[PDB]
DNA sequence: TTAAA
DNA sequence: TTAAA
RNA sequence: AAAA
C-alpha cells in the first residue's frame, strides 16, 4: 500500500498534474480539502477534490479529508490524527504545493513524525519541474503532462462548453465557394504590410458609412436618411480615395454581397426593400467590421500547432463559450493549451487605447477564471508598438516569474503573427 | 537578541501588517527574499524587501537572505546554512506567511532545528501562532500601501481640492444640491434614461465636437429629433439642474438647446459646453457617491487623503499611470470603487475587469473591489455571478451596486465594507 | 452576451 | 490616459 | 502552484 497525499486549495491544476503524473506509482490517494465555515470567513474546496477525484478516476481508493480551520495549527493537527488512514502504509508521498501556508507546514511534519518510505514533493509554477526533497531529483512535466480544454474547463468548475472547429467556422457557412477567396485576399494584403492602412480604411471611410444607429443595414429607411445625412463626405473618401488592395478586397465578395457597385458605392433604390439591403451588405459588413481578423490570425496558427502534435478541439480552437453552473457564460476568441497551461488570445482590429486596455482586462480575467492563476493571456490589437508596450507594462501584475503572463500584440505584428505567437508560447 | 524572520514573497501587505504588530518585541530582523533567475522564470523580491525595511523603519538591525532558488529545497537549505544568522538568539519567531511552500516548509524546518512560528490569516484577519485579531489594530495610509506595491507619484484629491467645484465655483454646491435631491427621490432611473435619451445623442456626437464650432453646427443640422424632445420632454428636476449652471455655462438658452451662431468660436463653445456635458455625462455620479460617503464615514475613525479620497491616480517607474474613482482602506484592507451611469451589461462588464485588476495591483490580492452601475437588480447580480473569482473566502472580494441603491449609496457603501 | 465606437 | 457611446 |  503506497499512499499519496495531495492538498486541495483552490487551484486545482496543479494537484491534476501531479495526480497525473504519480498515480502510476501509488496505491492510495488522500484528498485533504477545507470545510465552510462562514464565520470564520471560510469557504469550503470540497468542489475541487470531486473533480480531482472524478478526473483522476481515483474511485474508492481515494479518501476524503476535511480540515475545520485551515488557519488554525490545533484543529488541523486534531483533524489529521483523526481522520488520517492508519493502515500501515511502506511509502507515504505528500505533494505540498496547494493550500494555505499553514496546512502545508502541519500536514508535513505530522507526516513526517508519524512515518516507511518518505518523500515530499513540489511543483514549480516557474519552471514547471516536480522537485522531490529527499531523492534531490526535478524532474520536468511540461512536456510530458497533457491536459485538453474540457478537462481543464472541467476542474474549474466550468461546464457546457462549446467551441468551433477550422472546418465549422460560422463565416464558412455564410460565405460558402467564397470564403476562401475572401480570406485568401485578405491575407495576402496583411501578409504584405498592409494591415495599417486596412485599418485605417475601415475607421474611414468603412465605419463612417456602415455604423451607427442600430439596425442601419436592416431597413432601408435608416439608410436612406444615413446617406442624406452624409451629403468633406466619406463617401468621396470612399468613391474617390480608396487604395487598390481593398478594391480587390471588396471584389472579393460574390456581386450580391458586394458592399461596392463597380468602382463606387452601392446605394439602394427606392425598390431595395429592408430584406434586400440586408440580404447584401449585413454579413459582409460585419466580416469586414472585425470577424475576419479572428479568421486570419486562427488561420495563421493552425498549421504550427499541428506541427507540434496539438489536436484541434483538445488542444486549440476558435470562439469557445463556457459558464458555471446556474451563470452567465463568456465568449473567448482563441484558446491554445501548451502541455497543461491555458493560453487564451482576444482578439481586436480597435488602435484605440482605452478600447484595447479594457480588452486586457477582460482576457487577463477570463484565462485565471477556467485555467487557474498560472494561465497566459494574449490580447491582440490594431495599435502601433509603442502603444502595446505601453498596455503590457500598465497592465503587469508580479507573481514571481520574468516571463510575461499577459502579452500584447500589434498591427505591426500582424504580418508574421504565426511565428510570433509560436515564439511567445512554446519557445 | 530576539529575531523576527519573515518570508518575502509577491503579496507584501501580510509582512507589512506583520511587521507593524511584532516590530515593538523583537531586536534583529531576518528577510528572506528571492534573487533573480531569467533563467529558470523566476524574478526577485528584493524591491518588496526593501519597502519592508523602508516603511517599518528597520534601519540597520535588517538582514536580507537571498534565495538562488524558491522551487527547489535543497538549494534552499543551502542557502539558509549558509547565509543564515549564526548568532546566539533567545528567541526566534517565524511568520512563514509569505513566500513560496517550499519556502515556509524548509525554513521552518531549518529554524525549528536551532522557536515559534506564526501565520496571518487572510479571511479572519488574526495572527495565529504554533489568535489575536488585527483587523482594527494595525492601520496603514494610502501612501504607504500603494508604495510597497511599489507605486510612486500617488496624487488625489479631496472634498475642497474636486476639480469641478473649481470649474463652476459660486455654482457647484447649487448644482450638485440639484443633483442629491433627484437621486433623494429616487429619480436616478429618470435622470439615467435622458442622459442615454437625448443627451447622449446630441452632446455626445463624436470626437472634438464639443471644441470645434463647425463640427457642432454640423451635427445640429442632421439632428434637425432628440433637439425637439430636449426642448419639450425634459422632466421639471432635470430643467432645474440645467439651469443650476452658470449662465455662460448653461447647455439651454432658455428652455430650449443653445445653437453656436457662426458667430461663436471653437474657445467660446468649449468653454460654454465642454465641462457642463462631462459633468452631466457622469462625472457628476462619482461627486454623489464620495459625498455621501464622506458623510457616512464622519463618525467613524478614517482621515480623508489617508484613508479615503477621490481621482487617485498612481503609477509604478516608467510606467503609465491608472487612474481610480474612489480608494478607501477599512483597517489594512484596500477598497477600491469604480462608478459608471451606464445601465449597459457589456460596458458594466469590462469596467467590471478593470477595478478587479486594479486593486488587485495596488493594494495585493486580498483588496476588495466595488462597481457602481446604473444597472437593475437582475442585470447587477448576473455581473456578480459572471466575474466572481474563488479566493477562499465566503465574503466577496468583487461587489456590484445598481440604479435601485443610488438614493441610499452611502449605508450601502458603509454596511459591505465595515462588517 | 457582435465588433467598434 | 474623459465617459460614455 | 510566492496572506489557499
Ligand atoms: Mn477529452
Ligand atoms: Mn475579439
Ligand atoms: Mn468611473
Amino acid at each position: 500500500e503506497k499512499v499519496l497525499v495531495l492538498i486541495v486549495g483552490t487551484n486545482p491544476l496543479p494537484n491534476y498534474v501531479v495526480g497525473s503524473h504519480l498515480k502510476e506509482k501509488y496505491d492510495k490517494f488522500v484528498l485533504i480539502y477545507s470545510e465552510k465555515n462562514d464565520k470564520i470567513n471560510q469557504n469550503s474546496t470540497y468542489d475541487y477534490a470531486k473533480k480531482l477525484k472524478e478526473h483522476l478516476n481515483l474511485n474508492d481508493k481515494c479518501i476524503f479529508l476535511p480540515l475545520s480551520d485551515v488557519s488554525n495549527s490545533e484543529k488541523i493537527i486534531n483533524d489529521l490524527r483523526e481522520k488520517f488512514p492508519s493502515e500501515d502504509f511502506v511509502e507515504v508521498h505528500l505533494n505540498y504545493t496547494g493550500g494555505t501556508k499553514t496546512m502545508v507546514v502541519h500536514i508535513y511534519n505530522f507526516l513526517k513524525e508519524k512515518f516507511i518510505k518518505f518523500e515530499g514533493s513540489y511543483l514549480d509554477a516557474r519552471d514547471y519541474k516536480l522537485v522531490y526533497d529527499y531523492s534531490e531529483e526535478a524532474i520536468s512535466l511540461k512536456d510530458t503532462i497533457k491536459i485538453d480544454i474540457n478537462t481543464l474547463l472541467s476542474i474549474h468548475l466550468y461546464e457546457d462548453i462549446h467551441f468551433e472547429f477550422y472546418d465549422t467556422y460560422s463565416y464558412k457557412q455564410k460565405f460558402v465557394d467564397s470564403f476562401d477567396k475572401i480570406s485568401q485576399e485578405i491575407e495576402k494584403a496583411i501578409k504584405d504590410d498592409k494591415g495599417e492602412d486596412f485599418v485605417k480604411w475601415l475607421e474611414d471611410p468603412f465605419r463612417k458609412i456602415f455604423k451607427g444607429e442600430n439596425k442601419l443595414l436592416e431597413k432601408t429607411a435608416k439608410f436612406k436618411k444615413h446617406i442624406e445625412k452624409l451629403l468633406s463626405s466619406p463617401i468621396v473618401k470612399f468613391n474617390e480615395k480608396t487604395p487598390q488592395f481593398i478594391w480587390d478586397i471588396l471584389n472579393a465578395f460574390p456581386e450580391g454581397k458586394k458592399l461596392n457597385d463597380g468602382q463606387k458605392l452601392w446605394i439602394p433604390d427606392d425598390k431595395i426593400t429592408n430584406d434586400n439591403l440586408s440580404s447584401r451588405v449585413k454579413d459582409t459588413v460585419e466580416f469586414l467590421n472585425g470577424k475576419w481578423f479572428e479568421w486570419y490570425v486562427y488561420s495563421q496558427i493552425k498549421s504550427e500547432l499541428l506541427d507540434r502534435k496539438l489536436k484541434e478541439g483538445e488542444h486549440f480552437g476558435i470562439s469557445l463559450k463556457a459558464q458555471k453552473k446556474d451563470s452567465p457564460y463568456f465568449a473567448l476568441d482563441i484558446f491554445l493549451i501548451n502541455g497543461y497551461q491555458l493560453i487564451g488570445i482576444s482578439l481586436t482590429t480597435s488602435s484605440t487605447r482605452e478600447l484595447c486596455k479594457l480588452k486586457g482586462f477582460e482576457v487577463i480575467h477570463r484565462v485565471r477564471q477556467i485555467g487557474g492563476d498560472e494561465s497566459k493571456a494574449i490580447l491582440i490589437t490594431g495599435m502601433d508598438k509603442s502603444k502595446t508596450e505601453d498596455l503590457q507594462k500598465d497592465l503587469a501584475y508580479e507573481t514571481g516569474s520574468t516571463q510575461k503572463r499577459f502579452v500584447v500584440f500589434g498591427i505591426d505584428d500582424w504580418a508574421d503573427i504565426g511565428s510570433k505567437i509560436c515564439e511567445e508560447v512554446f519557445k
